[PDB]
């Protein structure tokens, strides 16, 4: 594994801590990192360390490397999870990223659903319409930046948006992200995980991804936000989801969602990718919704 001194942090500077979250092949743990902050007086930075699980393969490893490399070219933005460094030498690969205290967006929204009339929870503030639109607006801003970096995310979803102590949204998980520089589109040529319920039709059969296929995913994300962590196309087998999408089926309007937002959501889900709004447009339309509320 080739060294990159620019990003390398020696693992002796790193003390591993409590678990943050995980999935099938990767896990993320809290840690303390010494030397990240240039102010030497007050220290050490709390970071999140992403690493492979024990049953992970060589393929999982090269995917985590690619993920790390993608974050290197991206550039820093308020609404994008920050790469802080990496331990690539003499030990397991650790990818160091900015710590988001409030976990992922899906779990953040779910923990704020009300109990229902006549019921109370017993042990752990309600979100407003404005809070939720804010969430949408912040992600749209980060995606707008991401597209200007000529990078497509391909896995935009509530489970991949993080929340800081200040309720700032940070897009995370660049596992499927691709460099689209000097490309009109990206064409998938392998087999690997696909986030089916978040994928535009054209991505699902032509295996063709653009910024516009990311916008489709944002639309699904919108639906997640306004159902406070709902799971897309509930009760629908995947094999059929796709005939349904062809036939012009789209998800119904969530109960919290206003008409204006559902139209925004619906525009993202246009059959023709050229008729979906750009992220820049999405930032505009969501700023408006927010300016007059
Ligand atoms: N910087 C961070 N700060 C706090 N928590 C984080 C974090 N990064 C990730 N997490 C937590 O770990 C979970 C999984 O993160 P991530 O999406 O990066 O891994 P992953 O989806 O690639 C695992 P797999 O590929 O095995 O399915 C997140 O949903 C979140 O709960
Ligand atoms: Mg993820
Ligand atoms: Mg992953």
């Amino acid at each position: 594994l080739p060294a990159d001194p620019k990003w390398e942090l020696s693992r002796a500077r790193l003390t591993l801590g409590k678990p943050l979250g995980e999935g099938a092949f990767g896990q993320v743990v809290m840690a303390e990192a010494i030397g990240i902050d240039k102010d030497r007086a007050a220290k050490p930075v709390t970071v999140a360390v992403k690493m492979l699980k024990d049953d992970a393969t060589d393929k999982d490893l090269s995917d985590l490397v690619s993920e790390m490399e993608m974050m290197k070219m991206i550039g820093k933005h308020k609404n994008i999870i920050n790469l802080l460094g990496a331990c690539t030498q003499g030990g397991p690969l650790y990818v160091l990223v900015e710590y988001a205290a409030k976990g992922n967006l899906r779990e953040f929204l779910r923990a704020r659903r009300p109990p229902g009339l006549d019921y109370s929870f017993d042990t752990s503030e309600q979100l407003t319409f404005k809070d939720l639109v804010s969430c949408a607006y912040q992600v749209a801003r980060g995606m707008e930046y991401l597209a200007s970096q000529k990078c497509i995310h391909r896995d935009l979803a509530a489970r991949n948006v993080l929340v800081t102590e200040d309720n700032v949204m940070k897009i995370a998980d660049f596992g499927l992200a691709r460099d689209v520089h000097n490309l009109d589109y990206y064409k998938e040529t392998t087999n690997g995980r696909l986030p089916v319920k978040w994928m535009a039709p054209e991505a699902l059969f032509d295996r063709v991804y653009t910024h516009q296929s990311d916008v489709w995913s944002f639309g699904v994300l919108l639906w997640e936000i306004f159902t406070l962590g709902g799971s897309p196309y509930p009760g629908i087998p995947v094999e059929e989801l796709f005939k349904l999408l062809k036939e012009g089926h789209r998800m119904d309007k969530p109960a919290n969602c206003t008409h204006d937002l559902y139209m925004i959501m619906r525009e993202c889900w246009h059959a023709a990718p050229s008729q979906r709004p750009t992220f820049k447009q999405l930032v505009e339309d969501l700023d408006r919704v927010l300016t007059v509320t």
